């Protein structure tokens, strides 16, 4: 139903809430989850690994089915799958793990895959282990996504930094 409550509006279609991800799809039930995914589907940790286990693992076993039969994801690529019981689909996105080396221009390519539904709740893309600079990353969000993005970011003092940043 996308009804998203206690977002900060940033742009026109940009939103940003201190919240965990897996407690806003709970309360929203929205069309389209994010999960910030790897190119083999394999959501053992972070919020990849907060999303599955909310799915009591059944995310992980339709994943295992899709690598079986397509292969691996390439960074920057999408994949659209059932979000089970968080959402109507889940929009698994491999945004560059630049703490392994990997492209951050492909960051820009990540977030393009949005554009594809009207709305969406998503994670802050390559934040977090995958070391790309969080202020970068909700830039090129701003810049990229032209559709409703709601952004559930579950830590305070980087929300804070982000929405400081962003209002200067
Ligand atoms: C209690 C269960 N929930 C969680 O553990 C949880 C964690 C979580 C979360 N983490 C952020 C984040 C954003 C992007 C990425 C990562 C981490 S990662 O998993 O380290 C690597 C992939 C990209 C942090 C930056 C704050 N953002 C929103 N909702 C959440 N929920």
């Amino acid at each position: 139903v996308n009804s998203f409550s206690g977002y900060l509006k940033l742009t026109d279609n940009v939103y940003i809430k201190n919240a965990d991800i897996v407690e806003e799809a709970k309360k929203v039930k929205p069309t389209v989850v994010v999960n910030a995914a790897n190119v083999y589907l394999k959501h053992g940790g972070g919020v990849a690994g907060a999303l599955n286990k909310a799915t009591n693992n059944a995310m992980q076993v339709e994943s295992d089915d899709y690598i079986a039969t397509n292969g691996p994801l390439k960074v920057g690529g999408s994949c659209v799958l059932s979000g089970h019981n968080l959402a109507k689909h889940c929009l698994h996105v491999v945004g560059p793990n630049v703490n392994k080396g990997e492209d951050i221009q492909l960051l820009k390519s990540a977030y393009e895959n949005f554009n594809q539904h009207e709305v969406l709740l998503a994670p802050l893309l390559s934040a977090g282990i995958f070391g790309a600079d969080p202020i970068h990353s909700l830039r090129v969000c701003v810049d990229t996504v032209r559709t409703n993005v709601y952004l559930a970011v579950f830590d305070k003092n980087l929300y804070d930094k982000l929405v400081s940043s962003f209002l200067e």
